[PDB]
């Protein structure tokens, strides 16, 4: 373990996601991916171990500890370089991806504030990622921009006049660009009204999944599945008008079981933070359906005293990698379910003795 | 059937009943009860065939075709003069119990505007019944004591100073006094609180039990005990129990109203829909349809249909009265088609 890889797996919610950003009731990220490949590479379907090597190693060369100017410093991680708890908590932290553990080349860029990941020898060759809390695409855009121009600086991209960018996927060729948007829709899955949804969703090009990438905690991720012909102007905007119609729609539904249902949806989410707060033992599935409870009823102003920026870190720093890294080694199921308890009613029984004490002295 | 009798098979909601009483969205009717027996008289359970039949003998001879002022002319219908679905229609009007119609030499005298019914020969020698539309327990009492003195000016009640009227079942002796009220109760049936309410009514001294002895929401509330009650006591017992139901009923009509509007909405113009487009339908839907509309009614959800039509319709679509109604006996199936054309039509008239 490096300094800069503890520095990676240390926080479950990084400083730069701990930020407010526009709709961040709703919205809990937005995610811009643009990939490459070198020209004159071959894919990863088809490369040679050296050809992969010379990816990374071209990489550490001429990108790590360089910086762009407004974003940072940027920090090589290789996959080599990890323990197997080490990578999935850069995979629970969404930033790297499952398969980027699997890649025996793989690396990641990173900046060190954790807003730009840029895979290497995943599907394709670069994939960089900008990750942005809240509903900020276009801000998400921009820093894509950047990194790509930065990083068009020293190399080559597969490009062609006619298709565009030429990535491994076929349906991936032109833009290279792939947006998501992580979002909590607990009145859409409570008003049974979220499988009446997704089928419409999938009708525009788009697709649904689960946190990972069923949907555990009701968080929902939407990215673009169609993209062969579109601009990035039109993958974007695709995306956003979606994601700021759900934003509506699930904000009128709390409002509406909030007005119509008030003392069973006050009593679901306190028995929710009943249980957070005094149990023994608990799995992530249950974690994730009080979480949510709870994060809904803070977003309603039922639960008092208790930020949102503690949920998104118990929701990461309670996932079974990240629980086991920061346990020290491996854990069989039980063993995470007592210790999952205590980290959460520890953090909350703090988080409310803050609130308790800051606020006794005002 | 006599001419007496098929006056009081015709109508399955008189005109008495028609009239607004108090709270009558929730409370149907209110009944007043007592019951007594001729002194020197075995009771009905030790009582010969002679003896039976002097009892309706004299109610013939001094009270049949007889005028009580503010009340109207009596008049006698004996038992064995009556056709079993003619029985049936009385029993499903509230005016016999079904233990009058296996009483060979029962009978009943009828007030022509059915407010009031004395029993002769069921489980006492005679059980004064005087029902009100709506909640009014006390001005059914009040006929109640118009009616029993009329008749004790010619009949000697069975009478003990230390115990008061004497009753074939020992718990009723006393007052000879039993109080009831038919209440509709949707919401707290909807809301799943009725099962938590009807054990803590059972404990007050009270029996809640079903239309005719919970189909449709209709629940009967009367006085269990009455052993060493006064007649106040017995009244007011009641009064207050089902004047808690009438709040508790209307603030679960008013949330539910609040909390699934559409819902609600959508619930009894359903019901609507069933009851004016149906070819087949069974008693027990009917029922849970007719509870649907009544409740729409009262939210002011469904307009132009006036809760006389439901009750009358609910009286009316019963198995009895719907052959007596058709001519004859039916199949269950046959009954199920009669019903569903019946209710249609009905309906249909009362939207034009
Ligand atoms: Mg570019
Ligand atoms: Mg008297």
């Amino acid at each position: 373990a490096s300094m800069s890889l503890k520095h990676f797996i240390q926080d479950a919610l990084s400083s730069w996601m701990k930020q407010k950003g526009p709709e961040s009731d709703i919205v809990l990220s937005s995610r811009i991916r643009l990939a490459r490949n070198f020209e004159h590479i071959r894919f990863p379907t088809r490369y040679s171990n050296e050809e992969a090597s010379s990816i990374i190693q071209q990489f550490e060369d001429q990108f790590s500890e360089q910086e762009i100017p407004g974003i940072g410093k940027f920090v090589l991680i290789r996959m080599n370089d990890a323990q197997p708890l080490e990578k999935r908590v850069l995979v629970e932290k969404h930033l790297i991806s499952p398969n980027l553990t699997e890649s025996p080349f793989g690396g990641c860029l990173l900046s060190e504030n954790e807003e730009v990941s840029v895979m290497l020898n995943e599907e394709d060759h670069i994939r960089i990622q900008c990750l942005f809390p809240g509903f900020q695409l276009l801000e998400a855009m921009k820093a894509a921009n950047q990194v790509d121009d930065w990083i068009e600086e020293k190399v080559d991209y597969a490009f062609n006049e006619q298709r565009g960018y030429l990535t491994s996927c076929p349906t991936n060729v032109g833009t290279g660009l792939r947006a998501s948007v992580m979002m909590h829709l607990p009145a859409l899955v409570l008003t049974r009204q979220i499988n009446r949804i997704i089928p419409a969703i999938n009708q525009l090009g788009l697709v649904v999944r689960g946190i990972y990438g069923e949907a555990v905690g009701n968080i929902f991720q939407i990215s673009n599945q169609i993209t062969l012909g579109k601009s990035e102007q039109d993958i974007v905007e695709d995306l956003n008008s979606v994601a700021a119609q759900l934003i509506e729609q699930e904000r009128s539904a709390r409002e509406a079981i909030y007005q119509t249902s008030k003392i069973e949806l006050e009593d679901r989410v306190y028995r929710s933070y009943g249980v957070l707060s005094n149990c023994r033992m608990i799995e992530s599935k249950e974690t994730a359906k009080c979480l949510s409870d709870v994060r809904l009823g803070i977003d309603l102003g039922i639960i008092k005293g208790l930020s949102s920026n503690i949920l998104n870190e118990l929701m990461i720093l309670t996932q079974p990698g990240f629980l086991q890294q920061y346990s020290g080694g491996a854990l069989r199921p039980n063993e995470r379910d007592i210790r999952r308890a205590a980290l959460i009613r520890e953090r909350l029984h703090l988080e409310m003795n803050g609130k308790r004490q800051e606020d006794e002295s005002i």
